[PDB]
């Protein structure tokens, strides 16, 4: 069903929607690993489904449709704590610190870190780094290896902790777009 900003578990899944308080969000949770969402002029969002906790081992398969306006990510996204981290795996996105490259799952990945620093997290507003893997070969249907990625960030030194949260998600940010994403 469509829903207001939160989190939850619905079909079996664990699911994850924030917005900064714009309107023009559309977030509609469908029957097992589906959700979907449109928005129009929005401000920043995140919204999709998966695992609480996540695991450093889980091969997460996605299939959906991905038509953004603007800047937006479709990527695999989540949480540690001690560290706390917020990751990213970008698979498709609309519109630093370069720390290597991991080759997984037909493409070549650029491995990067940032930092994000009063600014709202799972703990509330807190100064963390990201973690970012992004693929050259753009895609909105595959599986993603996790370890892969955990494992080429570990060896350029980047640490993840106890695993929060684990999703596919869509983000939007001050733009316009429409998906629909099957997870499993």
């Amino acid at each position: 069903q469509t829903i207001q900003p939160g989190t939850g578990y619905n079909n079996g899944y664990f699911y994850s929607y924030w917005n900064d308080g714009h309107g023009g969000v559309t977030y509609t949770n469908g029957p097992g690993g589906q959700f979907s969402v449109n928005w129009s002029n929005s401000g920043n969002f995140v919204g999709g489904k998966g695992w609480q906790p996540g695991t450093k081992n889980k091969v997460i398969n996605f299939s959906g449709s991905y038509n953004p306006n603007g800047n937006s990510y479709l990527s695999v996204y989540g949480w540690s704590r001690n560290p706390l981290i917020e990751y990213y795996i970008v698979e498709n996105f609309g519109t630093a610190t370069k720390l290597g490259e991991v080759t997984s799952d037909g493409s070549v990945y650029d491995i990067y870190r940032t930092q994000r620093v009063n600014q709202p997290s799972i703990i509330g507003t807190a100064t963390f780094y990201q973690y970012w893997s992004v693929r050259r070969n753009h895609r909105s249907s595959g599986s993603v290896n996790t370890a892969n990625h955990f494992n080429a960030w570990a060896q350029q030194g980047l640490t993840l902790g106890t695993m929060d949260y684990q999703i596919v998600a869509v983000e939007g940010y001050f733009s316009s777009g429409s998906a629909s994403i099957t997870v499993s």
